[PDB]
């Protein structure tokens, strides 16, 4: 993801959505947590049992932190189990549909 | 979309992002009050002139109102020039993508 991006909030309380000019991304809070806590302890199941869950509200602050985070990660695309960490849809699938340039 | 649905916000000044059970929208704010306006006035050349256009930003209760009419609208799917409104997303192509079940 670009070093320009925008968050757009959290969604069903399971997934940061943040966009560059390129993408809209549907972050899993629990799985990118997950992998950040992986680097540092090298150990995949202490990661995953100290990380958030999903269900749980995050303030706007945590959220600007994990995506910080996420884009310095060794590896932001899947987490230890090899899930995707996020969705992505490109920006011109949008705009196209309804008919404008992108 | 069903009745009950949560607005996530605008993108790019040019989507309302609203959601409900099943799908995410990403609806254009310009097609969207050109439609508004065209089942209103039955003239599609007036009906787009006086709409909101991308580029600008909406206010939340803007937002809101646009919203609540567009689930009343006719043909709340094609603008009078029959581009789609909007784009959707099922919710379960993200969930499914970091492996959770929905
Ligand atoms: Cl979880
Ligand atoms: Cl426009
Ligand atoms: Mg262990
Ligand atoms: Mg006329
Ligand atoms: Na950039
Ligand atoms: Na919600
Ligand atoms: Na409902
Ligand atoms: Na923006
Ligand atoms: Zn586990
Ligand atoms: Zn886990
Ligand atoms: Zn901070
Ligand atoms: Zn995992
Ligand atoms: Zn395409
Ligand atoms: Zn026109
Ligand atoms: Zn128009
Ligand atoms: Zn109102
Ligand atoms: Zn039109
Ligand atoms: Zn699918």
């Amino acid at each position: 993801m670009k070093p320009t991006y925008e968050i757009l909030g959290q969604m069903d309380e399971t997934f940061i959505l943040v966009k560059d000019s390129e993408y809209l991304y549907f972050v899993d809070q629990h799985l990118l947590e997950e992998r950040i806590n992986y680097e540092k302890l090298k150990d995949e199941n202490l990661a995953c049992r100290i990380s958030v869950k999903a269900g749980q509200k995050l303030s706007e602050e945590k959220i600007r932190e994990l995506i910080k985070t996420w884009r310095n990660l060794e590896n932001p695309h899947v987490c230890p189990h090899g899930r995707p960490i996020y969705y992505k849809i490109p920006l011109r699938e949008i705009y196209e549909k309804v008919g404008r340039n992108y």
